[PDB]
């Protein structure tokens, strides 16, 4: 209903490219080894530094609205590289600059911007699949390492305290990252669970940062079926208030009049409160919440081989933990306060049930339930004299994290933008159906250049000379930016994990092409 | 009571004739397989990149009041187009554009416009029944494609997936659009139903892009008599609500008190609820909601034969649903969790009260529940990188739908606005009452152009000395814009829905028409 | 309290007859079959398109006061002439706005307004006089086809139609205009009734448009006596609102609490009840309020004979009407759920009453019940393709039944303004009685041409050659101005109701001479 302004063809084009090129700029000096970092005003407190590029994307916003779209089409790119990866944003805004302003460059009369788009996406799938061809799983811990190394911008301890958790809660375990009060990091072990779902409603956050829900020393309340009716959650909710710990329902599905109930508490008088879906179909469901009642000390409800009720809930029948975190992928639940005989027999039953099975399905689920109550998590507590120091290192140890992750679950690649350089040729013996597929296909190949020149540049020699260098070598051979040498990449190190890298491309070229076809720009007009 | 301003004749008519252009203008750059697409700046989050007609055309709204009236106008005509066709709402904006201009052209002191609508009026009549003489119906699969891929930016993925689609469910069968999570599109075969009663009050709409209603694993209350008293709905309300679900009511007159606290209580606390009329008239409609029950696992209340009343209801008595889905047009209701056997005994009740029925309407209502109870519905994952992606996607998917199914009802034509330019003589045979008419005749004749026109000038080619050419050509030739060559329309499956073409012409015609007609326009002083 | 503006002669006259020239101006031009079309901007949704003089000149403020005042005086003429006849609006503009230019024009030191005015309203009795001396009955469905094609601007399909419904229902009979789905108008014959009571308490209303009520399916409570208790009727409006359905209240006076009540609880919760008093006196209300029980299928309340409370109020007491429009002017019911077999009861009791009756006073309205009751209401849907077309022509369909309807009452002249013209012999033998009088007459004599001379100027003539033309010939022949013909006007159709020409004169002539009388102008500072 607003007035609106209507711009067309190559101005709001140049609009758009302006906005794009000041978030990118902004985003690309954090690039590498010899990367700078960005401050960030806050509008409560100190300020943030950082060298995350979703971190400095998301927090530029640009007044001129034309602009602004650009940068909002950037932000979406690191965001989704940043959800599906958690590595790489700095990477996927680099990959979509290019790719937007070479498609912005190729818009004649005669050019056709959504068959250029297909043989953008046509190169990129081509270009993925020779990343896969040439990746290499990780089989060692001196690899793991590495990983956790290069993504936490050459920080050898992050990479070594890494390599430790994943040795001792092993390759697919819960590390969990906080804040530490000393100068120097530390790895903890402690008895602790988490499970892949997250919460329900949206009202039941209070860290405005990462967008969780953090209790600690919390009630547990769990259910085999679901904990209904107002009669049924008036005595659980009015003993879980008066006694002064946050609850933790666990039930089947909750969306109604309750839930809203717990909402509005939150919200007019601050009821700490929780519900959580149960992970598990059939009896995996309810063997995990038995185990899970027994690690946390309280009982199981509305169940079928003793029929107990919720309208009589007693206080010793609640569990009592020491933190909940509820992101909105998955519930953690750690010291709980159940008793030590109670997990002893439950992992002994556990193993006696590992004896009687061959279906080589439920003795995965029952391995699971052994490493859940027995192999425990590790807490990573990061040191530093300040917060703002403590922030932007735990930004770098969130990256290893997620960058070991993902080198665990799908192999490693040569850093330094060393593997999408190896996947030219892959583009030369591609046939494009047409011309602007052709042009497509180009412009995937320019930006294909983009990661190592950036790499290059901000080390401070010229990139184009570096990349050229490093197409005239061998396949093992690449840049160490950090060391201004021509080195074997994998002896040194220098690797990234391949899904990293195939996700910022992909989630780069989407976008960016996305945006070449257009032609009209409509915005509001500010008052 | 506000002051206004008042214009006179060609100088109101040149600035609402601006507000028609700038908004035309910014429509037609997306017609064909040439076309581009427009970004609209959204308030909150990324912006909308898009393809579709009536959604550039609703997102404009000028400043100057004058201008902005020709805009609505269009608008009113692109959003007629869409909601009586679902396609062709760029060919609308662009045959609205050139009417209300060759109007404009034509006003002089001894001109009487109201008999030029008068004779643009018979002129589409003409050129309506020409192009149902022109039609032929959809007999083959390989047709059904070739729509489906047209209507989708020559997307031959889409058409083949929606070919696939209305294979497994019918050409009459129910198929849904929505995301997807992966890359690539999915078609899955989904148990379910669908019949057409929309929402009994438009307060139950929370999905602000449909104005639709989609709640997710609710409970259905279903009564043949009308679930009216406050004493029968606030026990089975309580009982409801308590448990934490969504609701459906089904009932047949709902005008009063019950849905107006519903409502209420939605505004204060966010009570999830809707309230359905019932389909069906008479035995028909106990029918159904027998059929329904048993699908979704419930209990009948208000029956004859039974006698259960809406006081005394149990939780067991409602029937476990996994989606509904409420919009305005048709009510659909997915993933019902009705007990196996109880739907099999009422499949084969079907087909034995279908063994004894040869009265042909009792039959087709009978064929109609067994295709709800047994035929299924068709679901579409929309897959993309990124959520601008999959919504300019979605488009593209919906148009394709909607395209298929006016082609399944109603034939096909030939596609690139060269169906419309085979209507021209049939416009040249006609005999004008008087000079009026004449020049509203010679108004259409010259529109009739402009859809072959506009595709031609998006391909980068002069559309004048195609359309010249097309019209040189046999009646099977046209031109091929994406090829750039002139071929056989039908072969190379450049089709059109007659329904999408007649629709278009007629909704720009009698808007564009009654514009033409202004002397004095008439606008708010802007405060 | 507030500042005040004072201007005095000439200057105030001036700035008044300014707002009278913009005012009709605007109106004029939608004048005769060659008149154009008025855009009104709405602030919600599309704008306006009319051909309708009452309409346009409601739609016009103006921001200078002294402009407005005169503004808001022709409005006020429009606006009575619209009342009382229903057509002829724009006919009354021009002439109010005639009158008042020639009246401006007319006052000097020495005239005397007050008798000018005076000799104006003597000119305009003789004026109605002679009209009502030229007017003829209408005495063939013909002339009523011919009267509602006229007075729809020349469409012949309307005037068919409205000729159609008035065989079926009776040239007294009810008919009502409602939209139309389709592209075609319609006609249906229901079952329905309609009395004129205007609904007492004016917050009932849920349609801003034509400042009626419309209830669907609402519940019918009549009763005889004034509806009084709230201990009583509590319990009854409870059951009416919680049975999920409106209620209508037949009452015999209503001026209290409860009636307040339900407008504010309408307010606050949204209970749909309207409240009107029952037709007739005596015990003709009490035979007909048993007739409208019978019709409806409902239940007589406060009865005489039963002592029937208001607090036992059954589930089936309410009858049911299917369609409710309640004016400011009367009130109407439509598709009552009565029972067919006491319907036929009734119309047989009222035929054995018939068959005996001799007064003729009674009798009157005992066969105003026999049409009642079963002879039907008619209702014209009328067509389009969107709802700026289907809202423009159903202004001229009811100017259409609005002219019929008049000249049903009053008789038909000669149209196109040239029954006014043959007035103008009456006012030559008139003899005033002084030179303010003489000046009035004269006023009144040249503004007799005006509806001619505005009917061929929009036609693209020259108005004053043919004014000449038509008073140069026989008292049957004028000017065709569709045809651009001098005709038997008779015999082509071309006739206007007497009643709508008398009243557009008088209301015109009386505003605007009470104008013409003014030597001080008082307006607010505007703030
Ligand atoms: N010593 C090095 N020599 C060359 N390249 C290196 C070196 N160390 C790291 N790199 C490369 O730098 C890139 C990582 O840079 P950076 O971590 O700043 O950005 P990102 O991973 O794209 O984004 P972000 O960390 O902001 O989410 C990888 O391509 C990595 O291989
Ligand atoms: N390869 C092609 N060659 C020629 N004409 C084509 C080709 N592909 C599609 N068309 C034509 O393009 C038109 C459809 O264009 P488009 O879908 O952009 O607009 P629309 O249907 O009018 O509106 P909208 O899809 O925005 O609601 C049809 O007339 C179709 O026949
Ligand atoms: N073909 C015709 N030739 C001459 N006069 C005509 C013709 N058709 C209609 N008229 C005259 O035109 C007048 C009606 O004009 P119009 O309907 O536009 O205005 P109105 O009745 O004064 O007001 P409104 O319809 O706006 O309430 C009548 O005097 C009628 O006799
Ligand atoms: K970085
Ligand atoms: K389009
Ligand atoms: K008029
Ligand atoms: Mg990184
Ligand atoms: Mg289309
Ligand atoms: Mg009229």
């Amino acid at each position: 209903g607003s007035a609106k302004d209507v711009k067309f063809g190559a101005d709001a084009r140049a609009l758009m490219l302006q906005g794009v090129d000041l978030l990118a700029d902004a985003v690309a000096v954090t690039m590498g080894p010899k990367g700078r970092t960005v401050i960030i005003e806050q509008s409560w407190g100190s300020p943030k530094v950082t060298k995350d590029g979703v971190t400095v994307a998301k927090s530029i916003d640009l007044k001129d609205k034309y602009k602004n779209i650009g940068a909002k089409l950037v932000q979406d790119v690191a965001n989704n590289t940043n959800e599906e990866a958690g590595d790489g944003t700095t990477t996927a805004t680099v990959l979509a600059r290019s790719i937007a302003k070479e498609g912005f460059e190729k818009i004649s009369k005669g050019a056709n911007p959504v068959e250029i788009r297909r043989g953008v996406m046509l190169a990129v799938d081509a270009v993925i699949a020779e990343l896969k061809k040439q990746s290499k799983p990780v089989t060692t811990p001196e690899e793991i390492a590495q990983v956790a190394t290069i993504s936490a911008n050459g920080d050898k301890e992050i990479g070594n305290i890494i390599s430790d958790a994943m040795k001792k809660v092993g390759r697919k375990g819960v590390i969990t990252v906080k804040d530490g009060k000393t100068l120097n990091d530390e790895l903890e072990i402690i008895e602790g669970m988490k499970f892949d779902r997250g919460y329900i409603s949206p009202y039941f956050i209070n860290t405005s940062k990462g967008q969780k829900c953090e209790f600690q020393d919390a009630y547990v309340l769990l259910s085999e079926k679901k904990i209904s009716s107002i009669q049924s959650i008036v005595p659980a909710l009015e003993i879980a208030n008066a006694h002064r710990k946050p609850l933790v329902i666990i039930a089947e599905d909750v969306d109604g009049e309750a839930l809203s109930t717990l909402v509005l508490n939150r919200l007019k008088v601050g009821l700490q409160v929780v519900a959580v879906k149960a992970p598990g179909f059939g009896d995996n469901r309810k063997n995990q919440l038995k185990d899970m009642a027994i690690a946390t000390g309280g009982a199981v409800f509305g169940e079928e081989g003793l029929t107990l009720n919720l309208e009589d809930v007693q206080p010793h029948d609640l569990g009592k933990v020491g933190e909940v975190i509820v992101t909105k992928d998955d519930a953690m639940l750690l010291k709980g306060k159940g008793d030590k005989a109670q997990i002893e027999k439950r992992i002994q039953e556990i193993i006696e049930q590992l004896d009687v099975t061959t279906s080589e399905y439920e003795k995965e689920k029952l391995n699971e339930r052994l490493a859940k109550l027995s192999d425990g998590v590790a807490v990573l507590k990061v040191g530093g004299t300040s917060d703002v120091e403590v922030n932007e290192k735990k930004d770098r140890v969130t990256d290893a994290l997620n960058a070991t992750r993902a080198a665990v679950e799908e192999g490693i690649v040569l850093g330094g933008g060393c593997a999408l350089l190896r996947c030219i040729p892959a583009l030369d013996s591609l046939t494009p159906a047409n011309e602007d597929q052709k042009i497509g296909i180009e412009i995937i190949k320019r930006t294909l250049k983009i990661p190592a020149m950036t790499i290059a540049k901000n080390a401070g020699v010229e990139g184009s000379l570096i990349v050229e260098k490093i197409m005239q070598s061998s396949s093992e051979v690449g840049y160490d930016a950090m060391a201004g040498d021509f080195v074997n990449m994998v002896e040194k190190g220098i690797i990234d994990p391949t899904k990293v890298v195939r996700t910022a491309l992909l989630d780069a070229a989407g976008v960016a092409s996305l945006l070449t076809t257009a032609e009209v720009v409509v915005t509001e007009i500010p008052k």
